């Protein structure tokens, strides 16, 4: 009922700047189309809280997805570049950490507060992109 740290997160988050995106994407292992497309997106981000369970939602052109989960508690999610991978969210210090597992592999995306920017730092192997949201 009351506030939450998680709030600082909340709201509607426009796509200001990706770094290196297609290149983690390549890591990944998107394939070319579905990079060259994503790549192009410029993604409205809308994060809710209700009790125990955070909404995620990305809106554009490429791609519309929501995930919804409780924080530590692992659940199953189709990504924007069609993996099935199975994917838990938590918050440490502050950061909100989603580890994606999907046939051996897997990906880790931050989204942390900086300034007025939600930034979103994508890890795959050795090789990182950062995503800058700022408020809508
Ligand atoms: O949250 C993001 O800004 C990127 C989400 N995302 C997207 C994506 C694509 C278009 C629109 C928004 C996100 C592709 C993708 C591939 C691998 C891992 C994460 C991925």
């Amino acid at each position: 009922r009351g506030s939450h740290m998680c709030d600082a997160f909340v709201g509607t988050w426009k796509l200001v700047s990706s770094e290196n995106f297609d290149d983690y994407m390549k890591e990944v292992g998107v394939g070319f189309a579905t990079r060259k497309v994503a790549g192009m997106a410029k993604p409205n981000m809308i994060i809710s809280v209700n009790g125990d369970v955070i909404t995620i939602k990305s809106e554009s052109t490429f791609k519309n997805t929501e995930i919804s989960f409780i924080l530590g508690q692992e659940f199953d999610e189709v990504t924007a570049d069609d993996r099935k991978v199975k994917s838990t969210i938590t918050l440490d210090g502050g950061v909100l950490v989603h580890v994606q597992k999907w046939d051996g592999k897997s990906t880790t995306i931050k989204r942390k507060r900086e300034d007025d920017k939600l930034v979103v730092e994508c890890v795959m192997k050795g090789v990182t992109s950062t995503r800058v949201y700022e408020r809508a």
